[PDB]
């Protein structure tokens, strides 16, 4: 079960999805509502 391995599979794939489009967005946003 070696990570190290699936993690040169495709970093970028998944490090564009982390965030850019919903995820960080709505968390940044999200306290400028502060509800």
């Amino acid at each position: 079960k070696k990570w190290g391995w699936l993690a040169w599979v495709d970093p970028a794939y998944e490090f564009i999805k982390g965030f850019g489009k919903g995820a960080i967005k709505e968390g940044n946003k999200d306290k400028w509502k502060n509800i």
